[PDB]
């Protein structure tokens, strides 16, 4: 035994390329049903970041303690530790936790993708906020920041969030918390942001200060999709992943 995170392995798994996909606040492996669809050609690793899904313990406050897990999980897995070129993929706040591995400067980590992330979440809304830090999530907010469950897709989806909201209580703290924007700069390696115009959540001008500072970057902004953007437009969304990596 060890004490390794949970991971989830499928794909193409003798492809020289590697994605690792790190998820997002209040979630787990799980969000990343659709978008593996379309990535079949490529050694996909899903991780669940400790105290979601299947990786067992208390969830990490802050969002420099996933970074320290995912690099940790990266450099002494057996499923990563030999892999030579690995693309990051992170969603939510595993946007900004893949941004802080990045900065780890790994040698085996070559590019970094912010799906529906950040590097600072400085904007959150006030109110919703104010619940959180009294311990009371919002699930209206929830659901207007996905775009609703209207979409059988984004109902299936929405089902897969831990059940124990003291979860996505633990996540929204760690991202109202985390700043990178200043360290930023300091990333060797190519970064995509990928995004929709219409967040509420992780606002798109979060992703074009990502392209600002990042020295060798990218930005794609979808019309529409909100934060479920990766379950709803997985298949758009996989393909701006295809045309980076
Ligand atoms: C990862 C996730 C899932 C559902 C709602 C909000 C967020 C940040």
């Amino acid at each position: 035994s060890n004490a390794m995170l949970h991971y989830v392995h499928v794909g193409n798994k003798k492809s020289p390329n590697t994605l690792l996909f790190v998820h997002g606040s209040g979630c787990n492996l799980k969000i990343f049903g659709e978008l593996e669809k379309y990535l079949e050609d490529y050694n996909c690793i899903l991780l669940d970041l400790k105290g979601h899904g299947e990786s067992k313990g208390q969830c990490p406050s802050t969002v420099y303690g996933y970074i320290d897990n995912v690099a940790n999980f990266i450099t002494n897995s057996e499923v990563t530790k030999h892999q030579k070129n690995i693309t990051l993929i992170g969603y939510s706040m595993g946007g900004a936790i893949v941004l802080g591995v990045a900065l780890k400067k790994l040698p085996n980590v070559r590019k970094v993708v912010s799906l529906s992330g950040g590097a600072r979440f400085d904007k959150l809304d006030k109110d919703f906020m104010e619940k959180i830090y009294h311990n009371q999530l919002d699930n209206n907010y929830l659901l207007e920041c996905i775009g609703g469950i209207d979409n059988p897709l984004s109902e299936k989806y929405f089902e897969t969030l831990e059940k124990d909201p003291d979860i996505m209580i633990n996540d929204l703290i760690a991202c109202k918390l985390i700043d990178l924007v200043d360290n930023l700069k300091n990333i060797d390696i190519p970064v995509k942001a990928i995004v929709a115009k219409d967040e509420l959540l992780t606002l798109v001008e979060y992703s074009e200060i990502i392209k600002k500072e990042v020295e060798n970057s990218e930005l794609k902004i979808f019309e529409t999709g909100k934060h479920f953007l990766l379950v709803v437009n997985a298949k758009g969304v996989a393909e701006e992943i295809k045309n980076f990596i």
